[PDB]
């Protein structure tokens, strides 16, 4: 249907478990500032093409808005608004002095050359300059965007700003050569691993020697499996991608699987393991399920088939609202998406702090700070879900919306 309407409905459903005034809820149901701009670039053939750009600042009560820029051909203002709304709750649930933001360009970057991509990034910066800044709106990498594009955008912003303030802090997820931070590459997977370890501690389950299945095998999924094996001592019994999946009960080494996928396009037909389809992976008998591929993979039609005791929602919205009740009834502990994959935005916040302070941290300090942040956030959410006897997603919503509501009331934006 409409992604923004779905996000608003999910917030409205969560609002019944907390004391929030009608005026504040109506304020939260609509983004505070939406910017639509034309993004013109000169193509290689000499012609000029105009693209549609988006930048949505949902709420900046707790601080400057934070959110990545997507470059998908199916990008829609509704999707950007929904993702900015989710970004607000994400930054609020880990206690960040941030707001919720999101940006996007309706473009197919596959048919764009490197020069054209750089021109697109620079033109997007030249178009959205007046509503962004290190203390206003901090973008980041997202779908079909990378640190290279981030560096181009940072350079354009610095050129326009005339180096008056810290231009490194305008955008996060850039290369280490220019204001980048360590631990950014594995940030999401590291945060997910921290939350999984905390969930296992909460359920009284030892993670050593337990099977894990990961759906999707890219920046999130591959690193999630690798860190689960290396840090949590888990056995990786199955991975998957867009093509198919592979299942080996005795375990799989993530590095070999990644090399095979890079050399053959997909993890399919990996030797020593059986080829299985994506839907069969979610129904395995594993200790932890990590669907880090796409949204809405666990529906009402397959929720009863899940046998994992922990479902780590590394991807954005992998479980539908209907499947949430079925999963909870079976007694499965669910880690909500904007809490499970908050490590990426937490490390982006660390990068922004380093940029604005002009002082950069080591990998160990970043890892320890992220560990503490994710542990505190997860324990807050779990304690809220146990105290009020509500769903984990509902508890995360209560925790985030309470913070945003308190910020709004302290700013005097709402009275009630
Ligand atoms: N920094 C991050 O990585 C962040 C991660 N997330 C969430 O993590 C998810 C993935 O992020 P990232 O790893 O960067 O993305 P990538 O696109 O780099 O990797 C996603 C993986 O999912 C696979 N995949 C694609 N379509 C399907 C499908 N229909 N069914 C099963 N698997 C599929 C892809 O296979 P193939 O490569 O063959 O296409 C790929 O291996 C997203 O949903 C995102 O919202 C959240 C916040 C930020
Ligand atoms: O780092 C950020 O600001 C956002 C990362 C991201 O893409 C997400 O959390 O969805």
């Amino acid at each position: 249907i409409d992604p923004f309407e779905m996000a608003v409905k999910q917030l409205e459903r969560a609002a019944q478990y907390m004391d929030i005034s009608e005026e504040a809820l109506e304020w939260l149901k609509k983004p505070m500032r939406i910017v639509e701009v034309s993004v013109p670039i000169e193509m290689d053939d000499g012609s000029v093409k105009v693209f549609t750009g988006f930048r949505v600042q949902h709420n900046w009560a707790r601080g400057p808005t934070k959110g990545g820029i997507r470059w998908h051909p199916a990008e829609t203002l509704s999707t950007v608004k929904a993702l900015a709304t989710f970004m607000t709750w994400k930054v609020a649930v880990v206690d960040l002095p941030y707001g919720g933001g999101k940006g996007g360009i309706i473009v197919n970057p596959k048919e764009l050359s490197e020069r054209e991509q750089e021109r697109l990034a620079r033109a997007y910066i030249r178009a959205v300059y007046d509503v962004i800044g290190p203390w206003t709106d901090i973008p980041a990498p997202d779908v079909y965007t990378n640190p290279k594009i981030m560096g181009w955008m940072m350079d354009e912003y610095e050129t326009i700003m005339r180096r008056k303030g810290p231009a490194f802090g305008v955008i996060t997820g850039k290369p280490l050569s220019i204001g980048g931070s360590l631990g950014r590459g594995t940030a999401t997977a590291q945060g997910a691993i921290f939350t999984i370890r905390e969930a296992a501690k909460a359920l009284g389950i030892d993670l050593k020697g337990k099977k894990i299945a990961v759906q999707g095998y890219g920046n999130a999924g591959y690193y999630t499996a690798k860190l689960a094996k290396e840090q949590l001592g888990m056995t990786v019994v199955a991975v998957s991608d867009s093509r198919g999946g592979i299942y080996n009960p005795d375990g799989l080494d993530p590095d070999e699987v990644l090399k095979w996928k890079r050399e053959h396009g997909s993890v399919k037909d990996f030797p020593g393991a059986t080829n299985i389809t994506n839907e069969e992976l979610l129904e395995l008998e594993v200790d932890v399920l990590a669907p880090a591929a796409i949204e809405e993979v666990i529906t009402e039609k397959n929720a009863d088939n899940i046998k994992a005791k922990i479902v780590a929602e590394v991807a954005n919205g992998p479980v539908t609202p209907e499947a949430d009740d079925i999963l909870r009834e079976k007694g499965i502990l669910q880690i909500p998406d904007f809490l499970c994959n908050a490590g990426g935005v937490t490390v982006s916040y660390f990068e922004w702090v380093q940029n604005i302070n002009g002082y950069y941290w080591t990998e160990e300090e970043v890892r320890e700070k992220l560990d503490k942040k994710m542990t505190k956030a997860f324990w807050e959410v779990y304690n809220t879900h146990k105290d009020k006897n509500i769903h984990m997603r509902d508890a995360a919503y209560v925790v985030a919306v309470s913070r945003v509501y308190q910020a709004m009331k302290d700013r005097g934006w709402v009275k009630k």
